[PDB]
């Protein structure tokens, strides 16, 4: 009887707060780990929506397994309204003639791949009932070029043409295709980096016109904007989530 | 008490939708039309909100006016939360060479002076509290070169660019200013345009990959999204409610 959504992670950093703004607006919520040893945490993550909540172990580096999960989802809830790829890793070293073949590599696996399996299986399913909305994360670095950052950047900048590709190709179909372009986001990571010391909240805050770091809850809250049933004619679109970043 | 918002405009197409979706979501309003006797409609257009809607004479393009009005907005209320600039004119001819000064002039003044100066007057308040959220309407011909609504597009190009300005010079004074880029909207004028026989609505709906027209709620619906206090971090950013145009 509730809206389905499928979140490729969901217990930490943005996916959690992902996976909390769909429960809030009544869906059942598909979350993921690499780790079966996570599934133990849900009643305690996530308190009172504990049964609205459904755990998968899934790699989207592992095409079999993203078509095994997905398969799973569909024939046990009969519908999948929402897929969020927010699986995704940054593996930053230095400047590009220093950066490692491997680390690329890692990154392509994970944010094109990964995010490419996720839709390919998903809009399998999408594609019979003619409805469904995919949010994928990109990220600033997806559409300007910043150092340190080029190899992740170059992956986010795969994952917009994903998304707008599909989307054409999709859109006399109903189904809505999206990306989410966030800034530099206060993760449980970054927390801890900042509460280490070794890392000024106001040096990194000065790269947002906003003068401060975007939250999950700004990211979420995007993403649902884009997922909703009253997303009708959204669709190809990248929304910035950055502070300002990119508009100037 | 409310959270108070000016529409410039209400009456009809987007602006009616707009005023709508604010009231919807508890909010006080104020609407606008150039025309004194408009009013008197207010009982019966907006039934159940009427206790909620504020209404004032305002031409755009009269700087004094806008001043006037704004200023009168204040003193009431005490507060302007959100403005949306709605108001804006189509004076569409031929060809670029075909065209007219005199209708370049009039939506120059309408599309961006009337903007620009409801802006100005809205920020000088906003200031002062470090908070409020400013949207902006532009269109896809904002963002794309569009036969026949060059003239037309290159005001929508302007307002796009007083977004980015004024959201990057007031990024650290926490105030939100965005634009929309609507496709093709099915108002109330266009409906009837189709009905006249002029144009099939298959025939201007083909130009967005979604293959049907926007309607009032989808934009209404963005507006909303960029002007509500859930929108921490969204600045300098115009959305695209397009069916896909503008990912082609
Ligand atoms: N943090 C930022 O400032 C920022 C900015 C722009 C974009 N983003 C993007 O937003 C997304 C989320 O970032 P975050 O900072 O929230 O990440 P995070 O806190 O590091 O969490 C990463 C999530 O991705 C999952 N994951 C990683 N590799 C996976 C794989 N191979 N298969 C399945 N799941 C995998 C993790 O699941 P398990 O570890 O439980 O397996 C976890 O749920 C990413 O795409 C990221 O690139 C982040
Ligand atoms: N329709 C579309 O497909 C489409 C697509 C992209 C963008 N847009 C833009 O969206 C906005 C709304 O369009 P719409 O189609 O809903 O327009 P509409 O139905 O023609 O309504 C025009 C609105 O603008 C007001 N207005 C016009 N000139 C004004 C002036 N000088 N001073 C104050 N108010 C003025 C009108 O108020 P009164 O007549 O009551 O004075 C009315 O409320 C416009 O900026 C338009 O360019 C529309």
């Amino acid at each position: 009887m509730k809206k389905n959504v499928l979140i490729t992670g969901g217990f930490k950093g943005i996916g959690k707060q992902v996976a909390l703004e769909f429960l809030k607006n009544d869906y059942h919520v598909c979350i993921t780990s690499r780790y079966f040893e996570k599934e133990k945490r849900i009643p305690h993550l996530f308190s009172s929506y504990e049964e609205n909540i459904s755990f998968y172990q899934l790699d989207v580096t592992d095409e079999e397994q993203v078509n095994e999960i997905i398969n799973k989802i569909v024939k046990k809830f009969g519908r999948l309204d929402v897929l969020v790829n927010n699986a995704g890793i940054s593996l930053s070293d230095g400047l590009l003639t220093e950066t490692k073949t491997t680390d690329f590599n890692k990154m392509i696996n994970t944010n094109i791949l990964g995010t490419y399996f996720c839709m390919k299986y998903a809009l399998k399913h999408m594609q019979k009932v003619s409805c469904g909305a995919i949010v994928n994360i990109s990220s600033i670095t997806g559409l300007s070029g910043f150092p340190y950052s080029i190899l992740y950047g170059s992956t986010k900048h795969a994952v917009i043409g994903l998304t707008k590709g599909a989307a054409v190709e999709f859109a006399d179909k109903g189904i809505k295709i999206n990306a989410v372009a966030p800034g530099i986001i206060k993760t449980e990571t970054l927390q801890k980096e900042i509460d280490s010391g070794e890392f000024s909240e106001d040096s990194i805050s000065s790269i947002h016109p906003m003068q401060k770091l975007g939250t999950t809850l700004d990211v979420a809250k995007g993403i649902y904007f884009l997922a909703n049933e009253d997303n009708n004619f959204i669709t190809g679109h990248v929304l910035s989530i950055d502070g300002g970043y990119l508009s100037q």
